[PDB]
């Protein structure tokens, strides 16, 4: 509507973005089917790197993005209805019961009561004791773990799989980068090439539902799969900023009218508006509240 | 005896909030002194969690430029990764 | 168990102890 | 914990630690296969006063 142009849709034949093979040098997808003019515009998201600009013209970045981190919600902890069977092992449990039938029968034939009261306060005060530090060792066993921040997390571990989609920036970013933690990161990928380095996003989404899997994957992509699944988190920042444009041939004339065009649309924020309409749209302790409610509920009965 | 139960439960109820309260506040305060923040210049190239840079371009940055050290020269990496 | 059934075990010989104070 | 190996102080930074200024000291963390003595060459770099 902006540049009167009649334009036709076809789908490459490969379908697959721009790579290129080191056996040869010869480029395949996006870049082979764009040198020899056999399309002209690229609308496709592509990302704006930089041997990919060296050999083929890109436009100007219409959106700004990075790669990040795609993660399993860990809701795996929750106290639900009751359940305090949990903590304090019902063995604990029947062993003071077992101890409240002996004092309740030894209770009938009771100097004798000074030396039982002091046995029942060192015995339960012995048994709280070793309570409050079973329970204080647990929380301070479950605070001191945390999920994965960010990438740094994650490379202090090898448990969690992770990993990208083959090629396309990722770990050819990645042998790209001097980054030590990056070049720990590339050299997993080099090691662990043959289970995770699927091509489809389904599938790297897909790893992330059964398996521990972490994925890395776009930014804009993470409002899409979180307006979508809701089971489904991000986590770490942004690690480098990429962009989406539009790829066109070397010295191509309409360029400098495609840019122009996407600054035109930018200077109105036309962008955001359907970015906006295609991309969006302590009880572990509250249990004994009511064992107390129903003990005081109980004395009510037997009092009347 | 009914009394007696009642001031049982209500003894018993104050003993375990109190010791929800003390497990909390222990843990709280473990996190609290086991949790140690960066000092070193090494505790910045480490991780990726924090970025940094220098002023401008210049004799901070030359430095690093110039870093045969394989530490200074690793965060060096890393902020010239994305200069931008 | 283990330190617990310890203390269970003190808690009886307490309480025979007792019982032969009542005596 | 107290001190047990070169490891435990390679990841320690509390308490300092040094050799010689200039002998065959040097060599094992100018020279090295283990990124724990290049952690040491970082000690002396950083504390090389
Ligand atoms: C998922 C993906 C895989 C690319 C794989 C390689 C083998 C390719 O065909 O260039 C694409 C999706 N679009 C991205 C882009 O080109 O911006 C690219 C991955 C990426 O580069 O982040
Ligand atoms: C035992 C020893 C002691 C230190 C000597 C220094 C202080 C000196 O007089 O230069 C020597 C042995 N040869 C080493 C060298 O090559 O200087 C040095 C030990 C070392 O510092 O590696």
């Amino acid at each position: 509507t902006i540049l009167g142009f009649t334009y036709e849709i076809r789908l490459v034949e490969d379908g697959k973005y721009g790579a290129q093979d080191d056996v040869n040098g010869q480029w395949n997808g996006m870049v082979r089917e764009l040198i020899d003019h056999k399309a002209d515009l690229a609308v496709a998201p592509l990302a704006i790197t930089y041997v990919r600009e060296k050999v083929i013209d890109f436009s100007k970045p219409f959106m700004t993005l990075g790669i990040s981190i795609l993660y399993r919600k860990p809701n795996g902890t929750n106290p639900g209805v009751f359940s305090f069977l949990n903590p304090l092992s019902p063995d604990i449990w029947m062993y003071v019961l077992l101890a409240y039938l002996g004092v309740s029968v030894v209770l009938f034939v009771i100097l004798s009561t000074r030396i039982v009261g002091g046995i029942w306060w060192f015995f339960t005060l012995i048994i709280i004791s070793s309570y409050t530090a079973n329970l204080a060792a647990f929380l301070t066993v479950e605070r001191m773990e945390s999920p994965i921040d960010s990438a740094d997390d994650l490379a202090k571990q090898t448990k969690i799989e992770y990993g990208a989609v083959e090629d396309g920036a990722t770990m050819t970013f990645f042998k790209k980068s001097k980054i030590s933690t990056y070049d720990k990161m590339w050299a997993f990928m080099s090691s662990r090439r043959q289970s995770v380095l699927v091509k489809s996003n389904e599938e790297g989404i897909q790893r992330v539902l059964t398996s521990d899997y972490a994925f890395l994957m776009e930014s804009t992509t993470i409002e899409f799969v979180t307006q979508r699944n809701c089971n489904l988190t991000q986590i770490g920042g942004l690690i480098d900023s990429k962009g989406y444009g539009v790829g066109t041939p070397m010295g191509s004339p309409y360029r400098d009218k495609i840019t122009i065009a996407i600054l035109q649309l930018q200077e109105e924020g036309k962008l955001h508006m359907m970015k906006e309409k295609w991309w969006r749209g302590v009880q572990n302790i509250g249990g004994i509240f009511i064992v107390l409610a129903a003990g005081l509920v109980l004395s009510v009965f037997v009092a009347v």
